[PDB]
């Protein structure tokens, strides 16, 4: 059994035109949505989600394809794995619970839906935060051996089809728990709650989940790229209140003031995994942040 | 069984500071050593080899770790793995069979102990053959996101063990012979002698045998790196007479003129293309042996 990281929080299939969006949903409130990221699901915000709750609606949702929301078909562009279309999924999810203005916070990919959809449809979001991320475009205009040493999975997962597939399904469980400790502070899985690293890891376990991650990668190299590219040369900037938070071993606030015209920031003492590895500080910002 | 491709050829086990190098030897004349690189074995150079042999004494290695060259035990600098040392040891292998200057070919990563070889130590080397390559160096400036995106291998393997070793070991074959066709200018086997890539999955096969291609990259990403951008920023150039010659639709022209960069490398050097992917010997043998034949036998 897979443990209920979210006392108290309901748990949601929400029907879309792309498949249902799998949702724990807690608290009263103005509503507040919580995108995870990659190789996650929503429990990585187990830590967080209740203090965040005192206060707000919190809908805690698996992404297009993760977790346990449904997989739609992807297609030769990998377009319902591009953060516009996972954007407009989620946006089409809030509106079956009544909600066309609510707060947004996203780590990793999440962050990325969530500042695609700010740029796409401002007009959804009160306020916006986004979590150990610099925008897509950015990470491949730093390219360089640097980051191609750093970041290689946005290369590896982007390979064609069956390439990463196949290497990954070989041992899963290692790959998971191998990159998990990777991207922490301490190198370890000591920062997570295991019962939370069990999710990741079932998750990770089903070859059609880890396919959909890799068409995410592909989406990331390709259409997301494009889609950043053309606001870069538009000049345009999201204009909703946001904060970027990010883990200092994971400046990153003046890559921010470039795409956004009113935008907020610290870096906190931690890893890739802030929600998990710097609870405290992660959920004082937000709360803080939103409120 | 393992094919014998290069027939009437002898055979040595060379030993040296750090571990036997296995060869096939032919002919007679001027010595010419030639380097295979990844993921193959000294058996790419069979449908060349022979034409070589009518006119030197060719000796066709496995580098150092590869095929059945012995293994020496890796360290956190990857530092027998690195082209420096491979280049070391090659001189040491050479000097066993009493060859203390010399002709010599490499191909992919026996090409950047090759140049390497010739940075070093050029007063071993007569003249110098490099295919499919830029400098190491070249490659990682080249780095930006669709040179990443094609050539993704540099930084997948040198990711810190045990990561690529377990990701290569559930399924080995597929990776080998998919890595293989997808360097080649059609995409698929078909420009190789079933009977060497056989020699290439068996050698693939062995865990060590991977854990080595893996150490070769992460040297690749790092002191190989250290090593190149000392010499060009010290503007130290080859002077050894040199010959580059890459596949038109290979690794080395993905975003670059080879010519014009291998002229930033050594002061002597001429050069073409040859309508083939990345495996030279294999796919265009009769145009390759002629251009190394014409190279090394000129004055
Ligand atoms: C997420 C970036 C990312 C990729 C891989 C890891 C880890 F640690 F698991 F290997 C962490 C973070 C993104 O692409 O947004
Ligand atoms: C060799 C470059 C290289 C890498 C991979 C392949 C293939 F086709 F097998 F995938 C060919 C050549 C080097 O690093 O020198």
């Amino acid at each position: 059994d897979l443990a209920d990281l979210f006392p108290g929080f309901g748990s949601e299939w929400i029907n879309t035109s792309s498949g249902r969006i799998f949702a724990r949903v807690g608290g009263d409130g103005p509503p507040l949505l919580l995108l995870h990221g990659f190789p996650q699901t929503h429990v990585m915000w187990h830590r967080v989600a209740p203090k965040l709750a005192e206060r707000f609606k919190v809908i805690v949702a698996d992404l297009p394809g993760y977790g346990w929301s449904d997989m739609p078909e992807s297609d030769e562009q990998h377009t319902p794995y591009t953060k516009r279309a996972m954007a407009k999924q989620l946006i089409e999810a809030m509106e079956q619970l009544g909600h066309v203005h609510f707060a947004l916070a996203g780590h990793d990919r999440g962050a990325r839906v969530s500042y695609r959809l700010a740029l796409d449809s401002p007009g959804r979001l009160s306020k916006l935060a986004v979590l150990d991320i610099l925008p897509t475009y950015e990470y491949w205009q730093r390219m360089n051996r640097a980051y191609a040493l750093k970041i290689y999975h946005w290369s590896f997962l982007a390979q064609p089809a069956p390439l990463p597939e196949n290497l990954l399904g070989g041992d899963p469980d290692f790959y998971v728990k191998a990159s998990l400790a990777s991207g922490t502070r301490a190198g370890d899985l000591s920062a997570f709650d295991p019962r939370a690293v069990e999710h990741y890891r079932i998750a990770f376990a089903d070859p059609m989940r880890r396919h959909v991650m890799c068409e995410d990668y592909r989406a990331g190299a390709y259409a997301d790229f494009e889609h950043d590219k053309i606001d870069v040369e538009a000049g345009n900037k999201i204009p909703v209140p946001m904060l970027a938070l990010w883990g200092a071993s994971g400046t990153p606030l003046d890559v921010w003031r470039k795409w956004a015209s009113d935008v907020q920031g610290a870096p906190i003492e931690s890893g890739a995994f802030l929600p998990e590895e710097a609870p405290d500080q992660t959920a004082e910002a937000l709360v803080r942040f939103f409120s």
